[PDB]
């Protein structure tokens, strides 16, 4: 199976798999059962911003999610990703719907990774930033139901012609280049990611959420990973 | 055929194809016959640095090549790359040898491209930096004789076990992700590239040189493009 | 007198000093009489974006001004700033009103300067970005009527309590740190600046405009430089 | 008194003030008595690199110091700098000698700070990088014995004509612009700093060390702060 590290913006409480009984943000290390969560007051129809930050010195993965009205939720977890992830990875965004649904619209996404070696003034780095997505966005690998270009956005899950989100959908977008996320001889390895999103739901309950994730380079959507599994995990272990 | 825009560091004068009778730097637009050149005093065995700069507003492609002793050569050419290149490209480094030879060793390479739209505060961008190259450098596409990892460097052309450059060699390295180099609706499109290199030759005449290039995404080494064609062009038209 | 290099967004045609008979953008080298101008269709009450770009290799100063509806104006001028400016400078924004008036509201401002030496991998650089301005913005030097903090913006010229722009006003904001804009031993010196602005006028004719400028470090508003002199020049020579 | 947060590279063990009995790196919050230290094997005459990293989400200040041979030391400390520092600060480097001495030579220094607001896509940021220091480095405030320009370096403490470090010396260099290090309404505030240094000593014991520090904007060298107080603190409380 794939190796997954993710920050989840989980809009639907699945208590059977350890979700608290409210929308929440979470840090997921090789399991959909978050290692740490925080209560998140998701604002229907508003544009939110998620920031994710990590460095190999502090060994603390942190995320904050905020809206323009100033409300925010944060979660941090002590983890040495050198000991979890493979050296080379791909990075991406994933989202799902299940019985319940929501738009999983990404308006922007940026990422920076740096490896600083012990050799003086020697750094390798990658940075990308998307503030618009075209219909043919060649530097993205789209999986599942994900599409680009609708109003210049990235729609991770299926939306009808009229804008209505569909159930039982899963989609992901991965940056085309592999990323060298750590190296044994690096003195510092760090990364940051930011994305903005618009989650909207008309009926009783948004679901299921959006995640930023880091995976093995050949990661694909696991079979049956719609709904609560967020397009990331093959089961809820 | 491919579409190529390149900055050449040409170490060997091929007067039959318009080279001046001295090593030179040149700007090549869809032809190995440079649109503009400047005399370049290549320092055998020293580490040089090339900087390449362009933006769609000024429409001027510029390059400077320097050594630590302060000697430098510069060349600029007025060109609207919006009207030359396809919208999506790959970027890379290329080098060759022919009857005569040299090491074509790359010690570092960085690149930044930005597309700034008319939509306020909306930019797409890509940046990468290599100061070391590993034996398995997954975010590079190596073509021809190019290898990575020897002393942490990128060797564009063939070098023997003992360090001796070989003749009739061609190799290229392209960044793995396609790059969105221009867009009709962009207000500014800009890019910059820098690389450091060590060209060394023992005998009578180094050849043939190193180039930074931008190509169609599916660009491959043209058949028979060793020596004076720099791994870039199928002929000298 | 000060030494000034500026990009002007000139909203009011003063034909006596060489303005064309329409709003225009211009490149000003040591004189308010622009070396080059382009027609600019200023959109009353809309947020515009100006980008300014220069490098010492190409020796071409360029500016583009755009609005979200896609309309833009561009101007470029060949100039070697190494031969014009002092080595150390301050950078800033300036605006004025005269008999006629407008809001000269700055919503964001960024700047990057880099000096790349002949010594391998040695660069000096400065970058700043403002997307909000507080009432006490300590890293700005405010001159004349300029204020910060009103709706988180920078108001270069005087606006009343009720939002009405006042006539005969001049104000500037300079970044607090001096900037090393060129150096004889640098192989490349480059800078970029971007700012977003909202110019609004109720009556017959907006005036007078906004400029991005680079000056001697001790630059101050010249006496009598309201109106057509843009807070930059002591006279119209 | 000033408010100081610092990372110390402490070359001389002063056990009376809580130093361990070996050279060490330490995190100092409002006291020279480090909150956390780690053993540091200082390599006489070699160029070291210090990286310092912090963000307001994770609330963990980290530092690593390394040499090209791969040896490194790291220290991290949980601290919410929002609750320690004033909103506006200056950042700098400090060093001292006492009865014993060493060169405190800085070869490069970079710093980045970012404030990301809850308003979507609104960030304020400052970045600077020095890889060479001139005799008149106008964007630095030099205090005490600090000088710039000797071999293009920053010498924090006094060195004679012939290169010999002098005792009882203290000097600091602060970036000229104040830095907005936190803001109550910011969702993320982060900073990073890196510097390279060459500490050399001829005799029995190097002393006293180098520190990266963040202070109130009007910070000056406290009276009597040579030697073990590192130019940072007025006493050893
Ligand atoms: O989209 C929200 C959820 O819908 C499904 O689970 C259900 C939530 N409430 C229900 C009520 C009845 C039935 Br049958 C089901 Cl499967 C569910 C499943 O698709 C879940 O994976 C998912 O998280
Ligand atoms: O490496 C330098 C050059 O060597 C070859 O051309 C020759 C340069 N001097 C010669 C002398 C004899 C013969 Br045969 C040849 Cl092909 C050459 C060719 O491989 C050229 O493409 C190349 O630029
Ligand atoms: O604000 C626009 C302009 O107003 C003034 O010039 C005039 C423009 N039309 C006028 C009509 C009458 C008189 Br008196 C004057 Cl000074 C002017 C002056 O303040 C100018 O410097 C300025 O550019
Ligand atoms: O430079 C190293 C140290 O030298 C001085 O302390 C001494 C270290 N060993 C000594 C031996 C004798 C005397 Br007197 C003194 Cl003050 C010292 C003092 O200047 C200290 O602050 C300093 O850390
Ligand atoms: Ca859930
Ligand atoms: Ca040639
Ligand atoms: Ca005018
Ligand atoms: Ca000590
Ligand atoms: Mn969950
Ligand atoms: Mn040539
Ligand atoms: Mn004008
Ligand atoms: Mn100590």
């Amino acid at each position: 199976a794939d190796t997954i590290v993710a920050v989840e913006l989980d809009t639907y409480p699945n208590t059977d798999i350890g979700d608290p009984s409210y929308p929440h943000i979470g840090i997921d290390i090789k399991s959909v059962r978050s290692k740490k969560t925080a209560k998140w007051n998701m604002q229907n129809g508003k544009v939110g911003t998620a920031h994710i930050i990590y460095n190999s010195v502090g060994k603390r993965l942190s995320a904050v999610v905020s809206y323009p009205n100033g409300d925010s939720a944060t979660v941090s977890y002590d983890v040495d990703l050198d000991n979890v992830l493979p050296e080379w990875v791909r990075v991406g965004l994933s989202a799902t719907t299940g019985l319940y649904k929501e738009t999983n619209t990404i308006l922007s996404w940026s990422f920076t990774s740096k490896l600083k070696s012990n050799s003086t003034h020697e750094t390798n780095a990658l940075h990308f930033m998307f503030n618009q997505f075209s219909k043919d966005q060649k530097d993205l690998i789209l999986q599942g139901d994900a599409t680009t270009g609708r109003d210049g956005n990235l729609e991770l899950t299926r939306v009808s012609s009229n804008g209505s989100p569909q159930g039982s959908s899963v989609g992901r977008a991965l940056f085309y280049a592999p990323v060298h996320i750590w190296e044994s001889s690096a003195v510092v390895a760090s990364f940051d990611a930011t994305f903005t999103f618009l989650i909207k739901s008309s009926d009783s309950h948004p679901a299921d959420g959006i995640a930023f994730f880091i995976s093995n380079i050949d990661s694909s959507i696991p079979s049956g990973s719609t709904g609560r599994l967020l397009g990331l995990f093959p089961d809820a272990n």
